[PDB]
């Protein structure tokens, strides 16, 4: 696990889990959850999207691994309609322009 070090994707990861309670079916979608899973991941948590939602991650990544990465989170969002908080985790993408490096 990695409760440190993550940063920008902090607000990828938090994105799914902070605009939950009807984001993650759209982002568990877009990020490539077969209907079968949100059939899935709902009967594991039937009483909690914060839960179901991270447990995506583990797939969610597991699918598109390289296509993985903090613009697939925001860039996942703008699929999403859900541009909001595609626009708060754009700022994520601000937040790489700094460790990004690779000026030439």
């Amino acid at each position: 696990g990695s409760h440190m070090g993550e940063e920008d994707l902090c607000a990828a990861f938090n994105v799914i889990c902070d605009n939950v309670g009807k984001d993650w079916r759209r982002l568990a979608r877009q990020l490539k959850v077969s209907d079968t899973k949100i059939d899935s991941i709902e009967d594991r948590y039937p009483r909690n999207l914060t839960e179901r939602v991270r447990e995506s991650l583990r797939i969610w990544k597991n699918t598109e691994k390289e296509n993985a990465t903090v613009a697939h989170l925001v860039g996942a969002l703008r699929s999403c309609q859900m541009n909001l908080v595609a626009d708060l985790v754009q700022e994520v993408q601000q937040a790489r322009d700094l460790q990004n490096r690779s000026g030439a």
